[PDB]
DNA sequence: CATTAGA
DNA sequence: TCTAATG
């Protein structure tokens, strides 16, 4: 957790590099498992050879460990850290819609900077356009103060459109959190579930609503169940306009909302942990359901859920406020 | 680990 | 269709 801190970090730097700059999925997959096990190793790694004993570490990584142990740095690391091409990719990549692939491609054509990007907006698609356009606000955190305002607005329209609608803003915001990255709104309706063959309009109506009043300004991606966009709080009585924020609305079959809602609220650890418990307690929990465990090794048959309560009950736990779903 | 774009 | 990107 810190005893092997640096080694795991150099290692991540490394893996991360293979993956983006070059396309060395293995090297890259290599670095990660190593960074996984040494992280676990309950002792201070004093030399490669020692590390070496590990499963995952080979002669390769051993080597790097030595040098780093030896001298407070890594050359390969110093070099990559320096090199502009690699720098550039790690940068373009920051743009919503720009991934490693397009990053390497733009680089190879010479688009290295954000300006370069502008001059060549034609080379960009719609997602990437929006990304470029809101680059700044996109890197910005969301004050909870703003979060509640937002939430307020979405909830009301959703309601006004159809009172049957059910929405939950999940995420950290849900878990109390002082700030959040983007707004995730979990959505489901009663006429929509597991079987009842869709009702795309069900998503589509609200999206339309939200745009109608300018809450939604842009559209990154709109499908029959997932809409990815950009929204914005009405810039008051001027002097101050609100930064553009990422927003995702998603359709859920009412018969699997809570699993979903439960799920998405996290924390990543609360999950796994909740997840690990359901196993002893003879179950299975995943993104959409909770199934009883069968001795034959496995089993199925989807437990009927009406709230986050039922789930706990099932695995017979204490209902944990989302506030305290921290781990 | 799954949904939407794209070309 | 595959492949990218975001989640
Ligand atoms: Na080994
Ligand atoms: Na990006
Ligand atoms: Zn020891
Ligand atoms: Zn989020
Ligand atoms: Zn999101």
């Amino acid at each position: 957790e810190t005893l092997n801190g640096g080694i795991t970090d150099m290692l991540t730097e490394l893996a991360n590099f293979e993956k983006n700059v070059s396309q060395a999925i293995h090297k890259y997959n290599a670095y990660r498992k190593a960074a996984s096990v040494i992280a676990k190793y309950p002792h201070k790694i004093k030399s490669g050879a020692e590390a070496k004993k590990l499963p995952g570490v080979g002669t390769k990584i051993a080597e790097k460990i030595d040098e780093f142990l030896a001298t407070g740095k890594l050359r390969k690391l110093e070099k990559i850290r320096q090199d502009d091409t690699s720098s550039s990719i790690n940068f373009l990549t920051r743009v919503s819609g720009i991934g490693p692939s397009a990053a390497r491609k733009f680089v190879d054509e010479g688009i290295k900077t954000l300006e370069d990007l502008r001059k060549n907006e034609d080379k960009l698609n719609h997602h990437q356009r929006i990304g470029l356009k809101y680059f700044g606000d996109f890197e910005k955190r969301i004050p909870r103060e703003e979060m509640l305002q937002m939430q307020d607005i979405v909830l009301n329209e959703v309601k006004k459109v159809d009172s049957e609608y059910i929405a939950t803003v999940c995420g950290s915001f849900r878990r109390g959190a002082e700030s959040s990255g983007d707004m995730d709104v979990l959505l489901t309706h009663p006429s929509f579930t597991s079987e009842s063959t869709k009702q795309p309009k069900l998503l589509h109506q609200v999206v339309e609503q939200l745009q109608k009043v300018h809450f939604i300004t842009d559209t990154l991606s709109k499908g029959e169940t997932k809409f990815m966009g950009v929204c914005q709080l009405p810039s008051k009585n001027d002097e101050k306009e609100y930064p553009h924020r990422r927003i995702d609305i998603r359709l859920i079959p009412k018969d699997q909302y809570y699993c979903g809602v439960l799920y998405f609220t996290g924390s990543d650890i609360f999950n796994k942990n909740m997840r690990a418990h359901a196993l002893e307690k003879g179950f299975t929990i995943n993104e959409y359901t909770i199934r009883p465990l069968g001795v034959t090794g496995v089993a199925g048959e989807p437990l009927p859920v009406d709230s986050e309560k039922d789930i706990f009950d099932y695995i017979q736990w204490k209902y944990r406020e989302p506030k305290d779903r921290s781990e």
